[PDB]
């Protein structure tokens, strides 16, 4: 009898040692695009130093040029209709925002935010249905209210930032929508490896995606989910080409490199170290089972494939 | 006290080691042209992917009309006729054939060979006098003899080839002057970066040149000693351009690519790699030496600057 599997580490965490407790500014709006800002059609650069890997190997760049996918952090509304006008020069199929973030995010008079818990964690074990209760309920209950938006600092806890009574409110969906881009959620939880249901819910989105839809994934800081749901993406799509090959590119095009490397952590954030090694024995069952089940067209889904099929950690 | 500055990691081989043991056929003589050929007056193709270099960029094309350069790996006497014929439709001015080859060469029955020694070193250590002797004598000593000539296969060791009564016996110098060219030689090692001697024999030839000589510069096989001529030739005669532009350009109508990269050899061709760092420093020291000279006129020549600067590994 095991309790928690490897891939669901964090259904062991307490989600009520890390509820939400101010509205976090996710971007400061001062740039014209978001950061980490990346496409399939980018030119590959050097790996970073942190990850231990051949700066000498070429990735293959098979499948690339159709792979029409690109990742970012959080942005304001101006900077996602800057994204939107950049990605219709790219192409001429409907362009969808993949909205990665469990935790409960809105616009506050334009300003993009998040109720921020320890960790990102104030939706942890929340269905996605409950997350996006919560969301909807606390973006509603902003108007005409007195709210505190700051930017995190010394040690992730508010500095500055600002106070107003709040005039107009927007979910990132009628966003999306003003800038052109379809909206697609899924509730990942921010620095985990994304959950059985994560993954089968964007398994079925991309299942019914028309050959020219171009995904733009995203999540709040950072790279970790957009590049594991980008990885899995080149995977699905891409099935022909290496493990390798596939980590290495969406590394040098700037996202995370999911391969193994040698994790090192602050002791302040030693509570990471597990998520990390989780998510490396992750990204290859999830390559295992691309592998094992594309050629009856993926008849059975992820979450059922892993429990007949348990990663080891 | 160093036994050996950065420039001459070379003399540390013991020649003895690398001795001549066959007649290796520098080319089969089966195309028009001998391979590698270019000039400075074509276009610039994309960088080669071992460089990792920046696709994108585009180094400047200044002056590159005006140098009148080209190279080419080894060829056969009819190649260099066509090489002559194509370079005269250029210029009206002298077309020198700059042999950089300090292994013994020349031509048997028309056939170009090289008598060749583990890592084509069968020169190493010798004079430029005594690696020029030792020609003459080897190509005399070949006439109404039986010798083999094989091209080089696997394990660089012969494979197949052929055994002939040689008739008919001709130095380099005797095939361009027949061509129409002028001859020049500096006996530079393959595979390493050329001797203060070499160099100092080289820029004290250029400066006798008229202003309408067209350089062709050739090696053996590939692109080393040629393109690192080319690239001094290119800095002298163009000293305003960037040293990234000049490495660029030289490697982008074909030659070898000078700047940094992630080296990466075969474990059977591991040997190399302090040669192609070695190369990579003492570009920029030619490149320092030609920026603080040049305003003088070089009064003082590459060996003396060199020993009082020394380039650092």
């Amino acid at each position: 009898t095991v309790t928690e599997p490897v891939g669901s580490y964090a259904r062991a965490e307490r989600p009520q040692d890390f509820e939400g407790f101010v509205w976090r500014l996710d971007n400061d709006g001062k740039e014209a695009l978001p950061r980490n800002f990346r496409t399939s059609a980018d030119a590959l650069r050097a790996p970073e130093k942190k990850f231990h890997l051949d700066a000498a190997y070429v990735p293959s760049r098979e499948g690339m040029d159709a792979l029409h996918i690109s990742g970012s952090s959080a942005f304001t509304p101006a900077q996602l209709k800057n994204v939107a006008a950049k990605l219709r020069e790219k192409t001429a199929g409907p362009i969808y925002d993949v909205d990665l973030r469990q935790e409960s995010h809105g616009y506050l008079d334009g300003i993009p935010v998040s109720w921020y818990g320890e960790r990102d964690w104030a939706n942890l074990g929340k269905s996605q249905h409950e997350a996006l209760a919560d969301e909807r309920h606390r973006l509603h209950a902003a108007l005409h209210k007195t709210v505190y938006i700051a930017p995190l600092g010394k040690h992730k806890l508010p500095e500055g930032g600002e106070v107003r009574r709040v005039q107009k409110v927007q979910t990132e969906q009628e966003v999306a929508e003003a800038a052109g881009m379809r909206y697609f959620r899924i509730a990942a939880t921010d620095h985990v490896w994304p959950t059985p249901e994560n993954i089968d819910r964007f398994l079925a989105f991309y299942r019914t995606l028309p050959q020219d839809a171009w995904l733009h994934f995203h999540c709040e800081a950072g790279v970790g989910r957009t590049t594991a749901f980008m990885v899995m993406t080149d995977m699905l799509k891409n099935p022909s080409v290496s493990l390798k090959d596939i980590l290495y590119r969406q590394h040098e095009i700037g996202g995370f490199y999911y391969g193994e490397f040698p994790i090192k952590t602050k002791d302040k954030d030693s509570w990471k170290t597990k998520y990390y090694r989780e998510k490396i024995v992750m990204i290859e069952q999830f390559y295992r089972y691309v592998q094992e089940n594309r050629a009856d067209g993926y008849q059975t889904p992820w979450s059922v494939w892993l429990k007949s099929h348990p990663a080891k950690a």
